RNA sequence: GGAGUGAAGGAGGCUCGCGAACUCGCGAAGCCGAGAAACUUCACUCCC
């Protein structure tokens, strides 16, 4: 729809055709980031599951090594969504809370669940816009 | 692109206006939000 000077500013920084790395994405944070507090890191996954089933349903929790422990839990279209840090913490942080969010997923890969399990992932901020990343990255 | 829905982030957001101890701070300036609802993100459903 229609967004203001700073998000449009914010979209001039990133490239929708372009698959970025996890240390890519986390330098990137910082500039992803100005509106007036200090906003939260966020990872979303789609994920590769019929969640139209009750035995493919993918819940559970993962202490980050920067941060406490965090709560995940697909949703009923099929998505996944975490925050893993704030955009004041060092890129290397974040990076890691990142890669730690990514196998935690992959720890709970239900049977039943057909091809690719993480279809797409995204990093993100929370007033900014999104890069894609290389989960294997 | 438009109308909705779900989850997740979230205490701010958008528009203007001056001011010099540093992309930053102020304003009895309007509107929206701190209610599920702003704003942002991944998805889902429908429509030209
Ligand atoms: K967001």
């Amino acid at each position: 729809p229609k967004h203001g000077k700073r998000y449009r500013a914010l979209l001039e920084k990133v490239d929708p055709n372009k698959i970025y790395t996890i240390d890519e994405a986390a330098h990137l944070v910082k500039e992803l980031a100005t509106a007036k507090f200090d906003e939260t890191v966020e990872v979303h996954a789609k994920l590769g599951i019929d969640p139209r089933r009750s035995d493919q349903n993918v819940r559970g929790t993962v202490s980050l090594p920067h941060g406490g422990r965090i709560e995940f839990r697909n949703d009923k279209t099929g998505a996944i969504h975490a925050p893993v840090g704030k955009a004041s913490f060092p890129p290397e942080k974040l990076a890691d809370n990142i890669r730690a969010f990514i196998r935690a997923l992959e720890a709970h890969k239900p049977e039943g669940a057909k091809g690719t399990f993480l279809r797409s992932v995204y990093v993100t901020t929370t007033m900014g816009p999104s890069v894609r990343i290389n989960p294997h990255s």
